């Protein structure tokens, strides 16, 4: 078979039928070995490799002559091998998570249809769930009949761009031909714990990362609302000119929420586009029992929303949605039609990325998506609860968690009752995790903010995470923890 | 079965392994049976709706409660009937045509994967092959041993937007930290042939679509050296500073490619960065015979490529590949690690579209990419000859495609001989059209452009249009023409 194969053997090739099937199909078995192994807790989260060792231990170089279909199934059998098993049970590294079976389906037909978003021409059902999804979504964040407009882009971060954009467009429409030389000295704000696209924006933009704020958070990472009025007011006394507010429901490390009808408020008064990145926080809009912690965000110009993050959809599946309809198209154009849309955006090509979060929303039910959420944020309360009165573990910061983020140092039996033990401190979560890697039992992101030296931020999104899984690794962090 | 199953059933459920491998299987039965009709050519290319049928023939809306795993496969099933068979012989719609099998197989799995490209630590072989994949790509460009840098976007479109962004960093350093308005007037040009992109990465950027100004080009669609020095003399004269000139190595409309030799001399001369936008044109650096109408791109401070384009790679591959090492991280960082990389581009998640470039390299060689661009090539000298001395067939403009992209008007028995014409000519392309969705038979792009009227543009890249589905096409026009 396939050592006497090559790619063009196989379908266009008119003898071409038999051996497609074969082959795809062969793929698809290390596929769903690989699955299954994945939900195996024997099964190493990671086989760590430092990169030279992984260029010597396999060729990954690139020829002029093709390799037969025997040597690609062998190179995506090597691929599968290091990879790590972001669906794992112990994998708790970032903040995307899991391996979700419909959505991997989804994900699987996606490719196979393999069309562009641009016009409803090429991609009919498509554009039309596009439609559906985020007219639903804009539904769940409170905006009346789900009025609004919306798209799906390549990363939060990009939503994060495109809101400034849209924010600076609203304010200013003569950007657009004249760039920012046109305009007064803008000024946008946004908190000291919230996600560094804001910066990247300003700066793509050609804004000026000196022209982003940084405002003031207390100690649970909340954004204090005086020190934002208070900053907007230093502003226009300069006569620089407040067009945006960026508040974070859900940060990266503390999992923190701003008091979204607050911000609001100074939004309100000060008539400033008020954006919401709820790129993190944005699943708990899925729970009647957590939605609260986003109050306010009906009254925002605008917010992103990250589906490929709680709510388990496979990767990138962020959306940007704006309330007032037609800005959008205004901003980005350059000169039944009402289904393109292609200049919507800043993307020509674009990838389909809805129907995997439409086929997943189909199977979970509204529902569904409403008790995963709950469920990831019972075991960090879980979590939280064990860890807040077991000894060798000391919390980053006084205020239960908002959010499944779990921040915590791990102080090892020999540094407890030392009498600046905290530069010794400062080495112990990047020990634990070395040894986390080399060992490959779990992952843990740990991190420093501001006057806190290096601890661990845990955090749950994953369905296959149980109570066993916090449990062993509380335990393989004290195992590890020597010294 | 499936009546009875729901999601919650499947893996990471405890009793969820059997009825997921039966599930994914069923999904994979799907994808294989639409994936072979796809290459049948008796299958049609479009099955046409207008949007409100479309909604009327299925219900697409979503629900609070769950759907069994039954309706979850119709809805896979259902999907896959009204989408765009963009593998099928006869389907010459977008520049993107075909579908790849090493290509899909390799989609897969990337999704089987689903980690995020920003560390090593998560992507360990693909930070590798993205490492490999660019150099080499680098060296078919030109650059001594490969050097340079490179990085992969969610579109070349963002890929144009990064080369913009760079060449004003590495203008004015400053920009990141005080915005546009620290920086003098800063003028970008373009051909009229160019992609719209250009213009819209600008007025993103804060630079105005004003501050873009375009060439002219001749009759076979190339940027006329003259009136670049002319416009740059200008634009120095008013004290404003050039900072940009952006070439066109394959145009979408034309395929015409701008004199890159000459462009360079006056990017040399005036000491301004020389960007190609060879998003289409790229393809043609695997050719030996073709890559000469690409000379000059080895003094490119940037390139655009899309091996998603010509190469065949399943949707989203766009690279940039930038000259100075060093310089994509400065522009774009805010503040063994360097396999991270994370701070190189705009994007923060983002998602492995490497995979499917390197397993096809792998899988075919560089001498099996070359192949199928000359295949293509000469498919369209055989449609270029065949409507060149066809009675019924006018070029667009005078010159052989430069290019798989083919230009004409049909016009119909019952206007050859008439004595304004034109505008009942405006009107016989969007009849066709209209009526090969109809019909489903084919599907081909036109557009006016210029001083021309309504033309279809024909374009090849798909491996499996053969010389039979190009006398199909002629014929089919034929048929449709009346009037």
């Amino acid at each position: 078979n396939y050592a006497f194969l090559h790619a063009t053997d196989l379908l266009p090739a008119c003898d071409g039928e038999r051996p497609t099937l074969a082959f795809l199909q062969d793929v698809m078995n290390i596929l769903l070995q690989y699955v299954v192994k994945s939900f195996d807790r024997s099964t190493k989260v990671i086989d760590f490799h430092y990169p030279n060792e992984l260029l010597q231990e396999y060729n990954w170089e690139l020829a002029d002559q093709p390799q037969n279909l025997e040597e690609i199934l062998m190179h995506c059998q090597t691929t599968l091998k290091y990879a790590i098993k972001t669906g794992h049970p112990r994998y708790f590294n970032q903040l995307s998570t899991g391996l979700d079976m419909v959505g991997l389906a989804a994900d699987w037909l996606t490719s196979t249809a393999n069309t562009n978003m641009f016009t409803y021409e090429i991609a009919p059902v498509f554009v039309l769930l596009e439609y559906v999804t985020l007219k639903k979504m804009r539904e769940i964040i409170g905006w009346p009949g789900g009025s609004g407009d919306g798209i799906f882009s390549p990363g939060g971060a990009i939503s994060n761009m495109y809101a400034m954009m849209i924010a600076r467009f609203k304010m200013f429409p003569e950007v657009k031909e004249k760039g920012m030389a046109a305009l007064p000295r803008l000024i946008a704000f946004t908190s000291e714990h919230s996600h560094f696209s804001l910066k990247k924006g300003a700066a793509a933009l050609g804004i000026g990362t000196d022209s982003v704020i940084l405002i003031k958070c207390d100690e649970r990472g909340k954004m204090i609302p005086s020190d934002l009025e208070r900053r907007i007011l230093e502003a226009k006394q300069k006569g620089f000119v407040p067009f945006l507010v960026s508040a974070t429901a859900g940060t990266t490390v503390y999992g923190a929420f701003d008091p979204l009808l607050a911000v609001a408020d100074i939004c309100k008064k000060y008539k400033i586009w008020m954006h919401v990145d709820a790129a993190w926080g944005g699943g708990l809009l899925m729970s009647r029992k957590h939605k609260w912690k986003l109050s306010g965000v009906e009254r925002a110009n605008s917010v992103t929303w990250n589906p490929h993050k709680m709510m388990g959809v496979p990767l990138q599946c962020s959306a940007l949605l704006v309330r007032e309809e037609g800005l959008m198209q205004n901003c980005n154009q350059m000169h039944d039609l009402s289904y393109d849309t292609g200049d919507k955006a800043l993307q020509c090509g674009r990838h389909v990325d809805v129907f995997k979060l439409w086929l997943m929303w189909r199977a979970k039910g509204t529902t569904g998506f409403e008790a995963h959420v709950d469920k990831c944020l019972e075991l960090a309360e879980y979590l939280y609860n064990i860890i807040k009165n077991r000894e060798g573990y000391e919390m980053v910061f006084d205020g239960k968690p908002q959010h499944t983020n779990v921040c915590f140092w791990y102080i090892p039996p020999s540094l407890r009752t030392l009498e600046e033990r905290m530069s010794r401190l400062s080495k112990v979560a990047p020990v634990i995790k070395a040894r986390m890697m080399e060992y490959g039992t779990t992952m843990v992101s740990y991190q420093p903010l501001g006057d806190k030296v290096n601890f661990f931020r845990m955090v749950i999104s994953n369905p296959a995470a149980t109570h066993q899984d916090i449990d062993f690794l509380i335990e393989e962090i004290e195992r590890l923890g020597q010294d």
